[PDB]
């Protein structure tokens, strides 16, 4: 009954994308009575690899794949777009340094954002996801005039889904119970998860468990998740980072669950005191496609620092791309 | 909230477990409403990597999921199993052999079959999905008495899916209007996929395309599908192979639609004339966990004849593992 949506993938031949394109197309992003038109977008060089994936896409023979096209064309892949995930950036390549890949994924995201702008829809929602996806959006939604800026996010949802499953891990209690977490700032290592206000089967979760533990073991464990994983597998969360992509999408389009909140940098708009513009994690709560962040929370000392802290970073981030005439 | 199922899921390190497991916890494969213990079996050698994908599992803070372990015992991974997927096979050692090969999967299912009839509920559905799979499917049904021998099946899902993809791409319809396909025999390159009783919008699929299709593009295109996925991708066809998994335990617990048939590889009772005892594949209806295989089928003469052709070539392997004394 309902007619189909576009949605574009970039990265679409990478591990991420792996692990994202057949549940999206299965109809666990946008619901199970939505067709999608999957419009997907990799480069020259592993294009031939993304006919593969679009091969093994037509063989799950899926009821809502109503639209399936591969291309090497931002303003192909962008065309009336009504979501919009970015995945890839900069490759690491050896002798690229911090600044190397600034520039290159500078160019990615300028290009992207400046393809949204002319041929996506107007309202359509992005998320960035690719590294470092804060700042990242940023450039994308600044090069992007003509479209609203609160249409670009970036991913913060694996960090917040980490967050629950170490909480419930700890305490013993189905993470389906575990509400109200949040995960604050830049998707990097000053990210702050926070558990004074998240909610264990209805309980304040930091009476379940003590500051010590919180700061001294919850925090780096959360932080330094993504290299236990690559450790462990010899790979990257590539399942889990696109789980974290689906819900991301999925919260945004259909909303949040009543009384709960979820993770998503979007661009600050001085909500407690955060620097405006720069892509910001805050907890937020989504209704018919548009999110609210939550406001009003009580923010003590040792909350504050570490929201400052990670903010800086982001300044800083900005600082250096802004140099560099991407904004 | 139904009680929580117990699925045991070997190789679970593997490429087809990443692109299946999780999935399953989101209850793809047996319902939104059904929580799901995920007990994972690896080898010693693999174990580092399974705790990873645990790892990632726990990152994406799925509610259906009631329980995860991982073990490199059977007896642990299929105790009290309500399902079983068997992915874990054989690699091939450079230089090895064919009678070799058989040696080492007739020594795993052997085990399998065995734990599963000594740990597993007594109705537990298995489905094998390791190659050779049917074969692997006789040697873990012989070596588990007591236990229903139709309750092992082996996949040709994907086979199917593929085949049901080709016919859609070229009548130029939704794959969703495509039914009644069937792929009969071995999941190998003497499978045979019947176009004589599919129906396209409800149109006899031999009315839109002619034989000469049939036979020169249609039938080679499909057996040679999961090569062509390897030369575009540089590997194999992970994601679509987790697919074709969940939706053969899908459509097996829960139920085919109304009208409509999937194929499934099991024990043969003599339909069609096919010997007993081989797992075969089947055009099959199923209902809560029991299926029927179609039959009153008319089948032609270019039917029979590939039907009769990959029936020797599991007559052929039953009769080499007999030899070896597997079965
Ligand atoms: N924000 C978050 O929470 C996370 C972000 N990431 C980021 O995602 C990206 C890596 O994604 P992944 O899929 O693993 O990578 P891959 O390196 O496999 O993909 C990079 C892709 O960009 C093009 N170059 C190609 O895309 P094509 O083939 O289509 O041309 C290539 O496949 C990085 O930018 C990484 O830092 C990873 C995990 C979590
Ligand atoms: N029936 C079908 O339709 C299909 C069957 N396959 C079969 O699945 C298996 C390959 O599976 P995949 O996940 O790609 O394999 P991987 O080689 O990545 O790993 C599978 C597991 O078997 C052992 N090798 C290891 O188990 P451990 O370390 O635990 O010992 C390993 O984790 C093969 O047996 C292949 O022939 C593949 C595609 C479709």
């Amino acid at each position: 009954m309902k007619a189909p949506v576009r949605v574009a993938v970039t990265g679409a031949a990478g591990q991420i994308g792996y692990s994202l394109l057949f549940r999206i197309a299965a109809g666990e992003m946008l619901g199970k009575d939505q067709p999608v038109i999957l419009q997907l977008l990799g480069s020259e060089r592993s294009f031939q690899a993304l006919e593969g994936v679009v091969m093994e896409l037509e063989d799950c023979a899926f009821p809502l794949l109503a639209g399936l096209e591969a291309t090497d064309d931002p303003k192909v892949a962008f065309k009336d777009a009504d979501y919009a995930l970015l995945v890839g950036a900069a490759p690491r390549k050896a002798g690229m340094e911090r600044r190397d890949l600034l520039q290159v994924n500078g160019k990615i995201f300028t290009e992207q954002g400046r393809a949204l702008a002319e041929v996506a829809k107007k309202d359509v929602k992005v998320l960035v996801v690719g590294n470092p996806a804060n700042t990242n959006a940023l450039i994308a939604y600044k090069n992007a005039p003509g479209l609203n800026p609160r249409n670009f996010t970036a991913m913060t949802r694996l960090d917040h889904n980490r967050a629950k499953a170490q909480l419930a891990k700890k305490t013993g209690t189905g993470v389906d119970r575990i509400r109200r977490m949040t995960v604050w700032g830049n998707h990097s290592s000053t990210m702050f998860p926070d558990l004074f206000h998240a909610e264990v089967d209805g309980r304040p979760a930091l009476e379940l468990v003590d500051m010590e533990w919180y700061e001294k073991v919850f925090i780096p464990t959360v932080a330094q998740r993504g290299a236990a994983i690559i450790q462990a597998r010899g790979a990257s969360s590539a399942a889990s980072a696109a789980n974290a992509a689906i819900e991301h999408i999925r919260d945004w389009a259909l909303g949040t669950p009543e009384g709960d909140w979820v993770s998503m940098a979007v661009p600050s708009q001085g909500e407690y005191g955060i620097p405006e513009g720069i892509v910001y994690s805050f907890p937020v709560t989504a209704k018919d496609g548009a999110y609210r962040v939550v406001e009003g929370l009580e923010i003590n000392e040792f909350a504050r620092k570490r929201m400052e802290i990670t903010a800086q970073e982001l300044l800083d981030e900005m600082e250096q791309v802004k140099a560099l005439g991407l904004i």
